[PDB]
This record gives structure tokens, C-alpha cells and sequence, in this order.
């Protein structure tokens, strides 16, 4: 399949924190969409996924706009999100996690439900947290639950708003290869980071926001050849 959002724009009070910026995620890719902090990343993802509305801009996956359509309707198109900040259910265990998201699998039965709540738990590690409460787990195990019960819900495309923040330097390896294992599933993934340097080399190609605007796209190596982005990306300029 094909995720695409086309000169999207948002605007809060007056003021437009995104005035254009475009991206594409294909099955069995990992797209990112880079930027410093206040850029427009997070509002991007709440237009691509529909959690506020768009000013401007079209959200297309394939052959099908749905720009005006809301949250859940988009869900059962494909699409999958997961938050930067903690979106766990920290008085529910990790089973009772999974199989909160797994009560909208109507293509499933009450067996084959928790059967698939099992395959998600040995595949994500986290078979020895079946009956911990979300609130006892770590920075990394919270997250590979988070991404697990994303997966439940059976996406085509899973958008990640900033998955390595808050975790340990050992989570962040571990994340990474679960991202690229969903690749290799067949998932399109859509990460966001304000680190160009150590995202940029995971993505196939990448979407560089500043200030709302879309200043560098395509894969990496044409990216870095952007003069603005190498001062960044080897140190000679500190704003990006
Ligand atoms: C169909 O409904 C499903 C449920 O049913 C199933 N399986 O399908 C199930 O999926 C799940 O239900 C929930 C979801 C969330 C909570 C939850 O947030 C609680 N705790 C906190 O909010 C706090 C506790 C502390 C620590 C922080 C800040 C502050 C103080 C508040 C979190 C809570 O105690 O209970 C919840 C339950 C039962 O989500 C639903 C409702 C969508
Ligand atoms: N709900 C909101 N109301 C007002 N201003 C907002 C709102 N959400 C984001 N902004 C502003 O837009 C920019 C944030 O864009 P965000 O994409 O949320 O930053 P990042 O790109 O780090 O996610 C900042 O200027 C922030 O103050
Ligand atoms: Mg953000």
C-alpha cells in the first residue's frame, strides 16, 4: 500500500505552525520525518493519523482520500500510531493491554484473539510480563508493549512519534530492530526524531521540517547533499 499527505497546513490562533510539508510511506519501508522541536512533526502525525483537523492539504492512502474522515475510520484503513509520551494502560497488564485492542478484531473469534495476544507477547519479548501492570514496567518495555498492542489492531501503516524517547541506550537497539522486522513484515513504518544524525541512517528516504516547512526530502544520501543539512549533520552549523 501507499500513505501519502500532500502539502499539509495547520494552524492554531492565527498562527500557521505548518504551512507545507508532504510525505510517503510504501509498504516495506521506514520513512521518517526529521526536524528539531517545535517544527511541526507531532501536528503532522495528528493530521496524517486525524486527531485534529486539516486547514489545508490532502491525507491519501492508495486510491482513497481521507482527509474528512475521523480517527476510527482511518484506523480500520491501516493506519496505526503510537505517541511520544507514555500511551500505556498503566492499571492493566500486558495481556489485558493486547487484548483491549484485539475486542475491535471482529476478523477474529474470542480463540484466535488470544492466540494472537501469545504470538505479539513472544515476538516483542514480553512473555515474562504477561500479568505486570503497566505501571511497573521500564522505559523499553513500556514501549515494545505500546508498539505490540499498535500491531494488534492488524495496520497497514504504523506511524511512531519520537519511539526512542525516554529509554535506555539498549531499548533504543532493541526498538530499532522491531522496526525493521516490521518492515520485513511488509509494514510501512513513519518514524519522527529531532536526532538527523542517528535516525537518518534506519530510513530509506526521509522528510527534513523546519518552522512548519519541508526543507530537504528524498533518501538520505540525497538529503546530504542539501548543503544546510551536512553543516548539521557534520557539525559545522547548529540550527537546522
Ligand atoms: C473498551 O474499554 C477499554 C477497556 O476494556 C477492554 N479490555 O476492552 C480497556 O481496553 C481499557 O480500559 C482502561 C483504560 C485506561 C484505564 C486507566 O487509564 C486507568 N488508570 C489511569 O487512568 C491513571 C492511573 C494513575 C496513573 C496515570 C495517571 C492517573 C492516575 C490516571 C494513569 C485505570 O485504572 O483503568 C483503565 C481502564 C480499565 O481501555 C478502554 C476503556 C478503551
Ligand atoms: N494545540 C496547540 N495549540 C497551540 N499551539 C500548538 C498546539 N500544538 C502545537 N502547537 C505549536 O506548534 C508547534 C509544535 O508543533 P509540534 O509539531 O507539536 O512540535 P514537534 O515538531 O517537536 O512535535 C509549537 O510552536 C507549538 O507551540
Ligand atoms: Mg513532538
Amino acid at each position: 500500500a501507499t500513505l501519502t499527505a500532500k502539502n499539509l497546513a495547520k494552524a492554531y490562533k492565527g498562527r500557521r505552525v505548518v504551512e507545507d510539508v508532504s510525505l510517503t510511506v510504501n509498504s516495506g519501508e521506514i520513512v521518517g520525518l526529521l526536524g528539531p522541536n517545535g517544527a511541526g512533526k507531532t501536528t503532522t502525525f495528528y493530521m496524517v493519523v486525524g486527531i485534529v483537523p486539516r486547514d489545508a492539504g490532502n491525507i491519501i492512502i492508495d486510491d482513497d482520500d481521507i482527509s474528512l474522515l475521523p480517527l476510527h475510520a482511518r484506523a480500520r484503513r491501516g493506519i496505526g500510531y503510537l505517541p511520544q509520551e507514555a500511551s500505556i494502560f498503566r492499571r492493566l497488564s500486558v495481556y489485558d493491554n493486547l487484548m483491549a485492542v484485539l475486542q475491535i478484531r471482529d476478523d477474529l473469534s474470542a480463540e484466535q484473539r488470544e492466540d494472537r495476544a501469545n504470538e505479539l507477547m513472544e515476538e516483542f519479548h514480553i512473555e515474562h510480563l504477561r500479568d505486570s501492570m503497566g505501571q511497573s514496567l521500564s522505559g523499553g518495555e513500556r514501549r515494545r508493549v505500546e508498539i505490540a498492542r499498535a500491531l494488534a489492531a492488524n495496520p497497514k501503516f504504523i506511524l511512531l512519534d519520537e519511539p526512542f524517547a525516554g529509554v535506555d541506550p539498549i531499548s533504543v537497539i532493541d526498538i530499532k530492530r522491531i522496526i525493521e522486522h516490521l518492515r520485513d513484515s511488509g509494514l510501512g513504518v513513519l518514524i519522527t526524531d529531532h536526532n538527523v544524525r542517528e535516525t537518518l541512517a534506519v530510513c530509506e528516504r526521509a522528510y527534513i521540517v523546519s518552522q512548519g516547512h519541508l526543507i530537504a526530502h528524498g533518501t538520505p544520501t540525497e538529503i546530504l547533499q542539501d548543503e544546510h543539512v551536512k553543516r548539521v549533520y557534520l557539525g559545522e552549523d547548529f540550527r537546522l
